């Protein structure tokens, strides 16, 4: 079997059967490493990373896999040795990451320089600064080391700030308009709680961020959830702001549901179209899954959020509990609605790294890398719907973006994968900790050493203006390259 560099092989067993859904069983040799599996039979080829998978179970051997397929196998050595490296966090070993070797012309971990993307925003100026407060994650330990506050703000108040917000998650600059210097900051819920608690700083805060917009006379809160879902949350101390503390803003929920239902949705999903898909009854099952509508919520919700930006020149503030799944999914919906440079490449790169990497989307709870607990219920494919919703907006913008739709399912593959340390751990403080930006390797430095492959030939760079796509079910399409891509 082919090999990477630092790729080593853990068993090669002979005459083991594949079993095809349905073109019978396939005889061949299978090979385990500490990166993936394979089997060839002498052509046919299956290649599947180990990260791809979710469980392994005795039927005999079947593997529950992460990317719309399961696979069977007909026979320490098969099951414990899938298990062992299959879930290397779960028996004592290291994500495969840390042993690539590979070395690319290109290094992807210089794609996103904070400073040098809040200067091409124009910043600072004169109403935001760069603060150095959380440099060593002591003010907030799930946000990045750098962030972009009013000029005005004493580090003290945004102490206070932080111990009114759901994990220390303050209102922070994602976005400024270059003429309008309309914002889109994000944050976590106000913890106001039952009794509605009121900081005066928070209050005070959220009016400097809409003083920094001159000419705007109001500030706009997008509150990402269902207003009963964030009933509940005050219920629990969190909630949201009012329209009495918070005098000069005015809030509106854009009722997406919580992750959960979206983990229910994909899975309904991957029951209709793997094996096969039962064309009779595809129509209703589909739509039984609700996975197109809970798409449409989304590219709603973030239009309006870009629309209030660009056209009602007004500052807003995104938060949904945390201030990570639901939040991350509609700032960088939005600002790849407004900013042209996102719709690139590597500015598309650098909108991953920034708005959902370096903010803190836990990345490795959610997807569950190198650990066997199947069942956990902090696994939700939040990012995976929002490729999708990206892949919508290439498919009714053809183009607009410079990346075509092998980047986007090349970027889902190595979600799974963990070949790269760039999408490992749930937050930037615990990525310095294990060593990543040292011991592994960027996604970008591979897919920048090799750009022909990933670029769209029909983009065109001065389709530069804001793109609104239309939320409708009529205008929306099950991604099936990706869904139903295994047969």
């Amino acid at each position: 079997a082919p090999l990477f560099p630092g790729e080593s092989i853990k068993a090669i067993v002979k005459d083991v059967m594949y079993i095809c859904p349905f073109m019978g069983a396939v005889s061949g040799t299978l090979t385990v490493t500490d990166f993936k599996l394979y089997f060839k039979n002498v052509h046919f080829i299956l290649d599947v990373p180990l990260g791809v998978i979710s469980r392994v179970e005795k039927i005999g051997i079947e593997i529950v896999c992460k990317d719309m397929r399961n696979l069977r196998l007909a026979y320490l050595g098969i099951f414990e040795n899938l298990n062992k490296h299959a879930f290397p966090l779960s028996n004592g070993q290291a994500l495969f990451a840390f042993s690539y070797k590979e070395k690319f012309p290109i290094n992807g971990w210089k794609v996103y320089d904070p400073v040098s993307e809040y200067k091409r925003q124009g910043l600072p100026n004169e109403s935001w600064k760069i603060s150095k407060i959380n440099s060593n994650y002591e003010f907030c330990d799930t946000y990045p080391a750098i962030i972009v506050v009013p000029t005005s703000v004493k580090d003290d108040d945004l102490s206070k700030v932080a111990a009114f917000r759901a994990k220390g998650r303050v209102p922070v600059l994602s976005w400024i308009h270059p003429e309008s210097q309309a914002t889109i900051t994000r944050c976590s819920q106000p913890l106001v709680g039952p009794n509605d608690k009121r900081c005066k700083e928070d209050e005070k805060y959220l009016q400097t961020i809409m003083d920094a917009n001159a000419q705007s006379h109001k500030l706009i809160i997008f509150d990402a959830r269902q207003n009963s879902v964030a009933d509940t949350n005050k219920t629990k101390g969190g909630g949201y702001e009012s329209e009495s503390a918070y005098p000069n803003a005015e809030l509106v929920f854009l009722e997406i549901h919580n992750i959960h239902v979206m983990r229910e949705s994909l899975r309904k999903l991957k029951e209709i179209v793997y094996p096969s898909i039962d064309e009779a009854r595809w129509l209703s099952n589909v739509d039984g899954t609700h996975w197109l509508e809970y798409i449409r919520m989304l590219l709603a919700g973030a239009v309006r959020i870009a629309d209030k930006i660009e056209s009602g020149k007004t500052s807003v503030v995104v938060h949904s509990s945390d201030g990570w799944d639901r939040t991350a999914q509609l700032t960088s919906l939005a600002m790849l609605m407004l900013d042209s440079y996102y719709r690139t490449i590597k500015g598309f790169e650098t909108l991953v790294e920034k708005e959902w990497i370096s903010f803190g989307h836990r990345f490795a709870l959610r997807v569950g890398h190198g650990n066997d607990n199947h069942a956990d219920a902090d696994r939700s494919p939040i990012f995976l719907q929002f490729v999708d919703c990206v892949w919508q907006m290439t498919r009714q913008f053809p183009s607009a973006f410079e990346f075509n739709e092998l980047f986007l399912i090349t970027i889902l593959d190595h979600l799974y994968s963990c070949l790269f340390g760039t999408f490992l751990c749930n937050c930037e403080q615990q990525r310095f900790k294990e060593d990543v930006y040292t011991k592994t390797i960027s996604l970008w430095s591979y897919i920048n050493s090799q750009l022909d492959e990933f670029s769209n030939p029909f983009f065109v760079n001065y389709e530069n203006h804001v793109l609104y796509p239309v939320a409708s079910l009529s205008h929306l399409e099950l991604w099936v390259n990706y869904y139903v891509r295994w047969n």
